[PDB]
């Protein structure tokens, strides 16, 4: 049944001793009911959870490579119902050490969905090749205010660090820790999809098919009036939303494939124009959609799997833009996509990424978007989700504690307007605003009042030009008052 392409199937883990080394449950053996989605190309599936803890029997092995003997923590990462939680206790075996713990209840309603669970006693592992073996041994099942799809114990992955190296990553964590008093200073912020799939106003080929020649004519000035004039304190803009076109001048992409690259650096262009009004500018990148189309698979060519040339790209690519822009770039890591459905299955070395990411701006804000999941590294900075159109979660206190699912991470919210990515059909925008310009203050006001910083998206038509809106004028008219009640004089 269980099916994975070469790149995906179970096997040997090399532990990185000094690390965190991750381990996606479909990389074990599987016995019983345990099943998974399929996974039949190089192409990475979201849907990786493992399913079928029914019985004793449903065991799942993997094949650790420690390079020497000592104590490492566990952590697993799962959801399911609450139900099945509370009467499911753990077993993770490896030779003769044996941990049993019972389940965690998620006992908070916002996201983080998955939870990560530190099991109190340790696991012995030889040198060299290791067998652990995770697997049920009592159960739970749901109760009886009525749907239709099941929520079982989904199992996602397996953490294992020295306790020695946890503590020295929390203390580099700790030392590179970024200061957002400048994002809760600002309040509000504007999220812009320039996205590849947009269509112009004026017609014509969606943005990832005319993308040279739309950065070409995008109007700063233009675009600096409407930032300004909603009251944005910074902005985040889309680069490679779809495709991975790059607004300014790249040698690392450049040197992957040609094509992507623009010989106006639009980047620097938007770092002058808003900064003249002091408004600061990070950056969304998504490094896996069109990656097909530039690098190819993640895991490379040829028989084995392989991610180091990913990883190179990736680190290179943070590292050569943080470094051409310096500390005028707020961050080129504000929102990096889909950080837990897509980059966390790679295993990637995140510490590297964020090196990269702070080398021209120590300062950066790291925002790895966890999706559902809780803080994918210690060495984030923001909490970051998508939050679709609805009002923000607020997530309760303790689980920045430390222990909790994001401890390390700043609360931090992200979502839309009208929409994520402009739809404009016949000169009209067709996505409306989700509520009233009532209902944005308020929500507005309690984001202001927790020190909880907001990055709002207003859809943007592709082509910034002087000929049309090139935002909802609805939503800009809703945003002028937000933000007068929040920004505005109080009397
Ligand atoms: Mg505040």
């Amino acid at each position: 049944k269980n099916v994975t392409h070469p790149y995906w199937a179970p096997k040997t883990w090399k532990l990185r001793a000094d690390d965190i080394t991750t381990i996606m449950g479909f990389r074990a053996k599987l016995k019983g009911n345990l099943n998974h989605l399929d996974r039949p190309t190089p192409t990475v599936v979201n849907n990786a959870f493992i399913r079928g803890f029914l019985t004793k029997e449903d065991v799942m092995t993997w094949e650790v490579e420690a390079p020497y003997e000592a104590e490492y923590n566990i952590a697993l990462l799962y959801t399911g119902s609450n139900d099945i939680l509370s009467e499911s206790t753990f077993e993770v075996t490896s030779g003769t050490s044996k941990i049993i713990e019972k389940a965690n209840v998620k006992n908070w309603d916002t996201r983080p969905i998955v939870q990560r669970h530190y099991l109190k006693q340790n696991l012995l592992l030889k040198k060299g090749i290791n067998k652990i073996s995770f697997r049920l041994v009592t159960f739970g099942k749901e109760k009886t205010n009525a749907n239709i799809k099941p929520n079982p114990f989904a199992f996602w992955s397996i953490e294992l660090v020295r306790p020695e190296a946890l503590v020295a990553i929390k203390e580099r964590a700790k030392e590179i820790k970024a200061d957002l008093q400048w994002m809760v200073d600002g309040k509000y912020g504007l999220f812009v999809h320039f996205s590849s799939s947009s269509v112009p106003f004026e017609g014509g080929l969606k943005l990832g098919d005319q993308y040279q020649k739309l950065v070409k004519d995008f109007d700063v000035d233009v675009f600096v009036e409407k930032v300004l004039e909603i009251g944005a304190s910074w902005v985040t803009f889309t680069c490679a939303h779809g495709t991975q076109h790059w607004p300014g001048p790249s040698k690392t992409i450049d040197s992957i494939k040609s094509g992507f690259t623009c010989e106006r650096d639009l980047i620097r262009e938007l770092i002058d124009g808003l900064g003249k009004h002091n408004i600061r500018l990070m950056l969304y990148y998504n490094p896996n959609s069109g990656m097909e189309d530039l690098y190819g698979n993640t895991y490379g060519n040829g028989d084995q799997p392989d991610p180091s040339g990913y990883f190179n790209f990736l680190e290179a690519h943070f590292r050569e833009v943080s470094l051409r822009y310096g500390k005028d770039l707020a961050s080129t890591a504000g929102y990096i996509d889909d950080g837990g459905w897509k980059v966390y299955q790679l295993d990637p070395p995140w510490e590297k990424f964020v090196k990269a990411i702070k080398a021209g701006n120590p300062n950066a804000p790291v925002g790895f978007s966890q999706n559902l999941f809780p803080n994918l590294t210690p060495f984030s900075d923001l909490v970051v989700s998508d939050g679709s159109g609805r009002v923000p979660e607020i997530q309760p206190a303790f689980l920045f504690e430390k222990g909790g699912q994001l401890e390390g991470q700043y609360p931090a919210s992200w979502f839309y307007m009208d929409g994520w990515s402009s739809r404009v059909k016949n000169g009209k925008f067709t996505q409306k605003p989700k509520f009233s310009a009532e209902k944005y203050i308020e929500i507005f006001k309690k984001a202001d009042q927790v020190n909880m910083p907001i990055t709002i998206n207003l859809a943007m038509t592709p082509d910034v030009t002087k000929g049309h809106p090139i935002f909802n004028p609805e939503s800009i008219e809703i945003m002028k008052k937000v933000r007068k009640a929040v920004k505005g004089y109080l009397e």
